[PDB]
């Protein structure tokens, strides 16, 4: 059987999360994506000789904390935390999503990437080792991305999968 990874993409408004999303699914960079639209999409693609079923929930509702939107976001296997490197805000709101995603799943150990997205901009704001060391404080992976040249896609939700196939072994 062909296993299916369902895989949620946070992160604050303008991160990049649907350009991400899209790079992956379609192949090719989206400048403008309604910042509203919050959708899944699923991509079959190879992993390690694996071939397997991606499902990637792209976030963008009102933060709401309801039993409706708890369940929704617990139905994800591994979660990518995405911020923009030009952007501190964003990254300064990343323990919040992490707090977040490990109330939703009720666990210390959650299959979780820190994704440092917008990588081809000059004008950093948050440095790589800001980054490096805080996804070492959470003993997680970080990648650097950028969804308009495509760097680090591949490796941002590969590494996601195989975060969560190490946590169900
Ligand atoms: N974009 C904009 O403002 N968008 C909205 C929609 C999403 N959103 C938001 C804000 C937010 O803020 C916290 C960092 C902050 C801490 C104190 C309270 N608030 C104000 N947090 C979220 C958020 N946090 O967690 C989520 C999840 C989707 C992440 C996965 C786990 C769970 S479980 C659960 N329930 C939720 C939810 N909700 C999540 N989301 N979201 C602000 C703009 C762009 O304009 C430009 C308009 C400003
Ligand atoms: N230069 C650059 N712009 C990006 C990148 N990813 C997204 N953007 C831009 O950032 C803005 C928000 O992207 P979007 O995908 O809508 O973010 P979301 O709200 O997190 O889904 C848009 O103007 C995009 O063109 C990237 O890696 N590089
Ligand atoms: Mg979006």
């Amino acid at each position: 059987g062909m296993t299916e990874y369902k895989l949620v993409v946070v992160g604050a408004d303008g991160v990049g999360k649907s350009a991400l999303t899209i790079q992956l699914i379609q192949n090719h960079f989206v400048d403008e994506y309604d910042p509203t639209i919050e959708d899944s999409y699923r991509k079959q693609v190879v992993i390690d000789g694996e071939t397997c079923l991606l499902d990637i929930l792209d976030t963008a509702g009102q933060e709401e904390y309801s039993a409706m939107r708890d369940q929704y976001m617990r139905t994800g296997e591994g979660f990518l935390c995405v911020f923009a490197i030009n952007n501190t805000k964003s990254f300064e709101d990343i323990h919040h999503y992490r707090e977040q995603i490990k109330r939703v799943k009720d666990s210390e150990d959650v299959p979780m990437v820190l994704v440092g997205n917008k990588s081809d901009l000059p004008s950093r704001t948050v440095d790589t080792k800001q980054a490096q060391d805080l996804a070492r404080s959470y003993g997680i992976p970080f990648i650097e991305t950028s969804a308009k040249t495509r760097q680090g896609v591949d490796d941002a939700f590969y590494t996601l999968v195989r975060e969560i196939r190490k946590h169900k072994e």
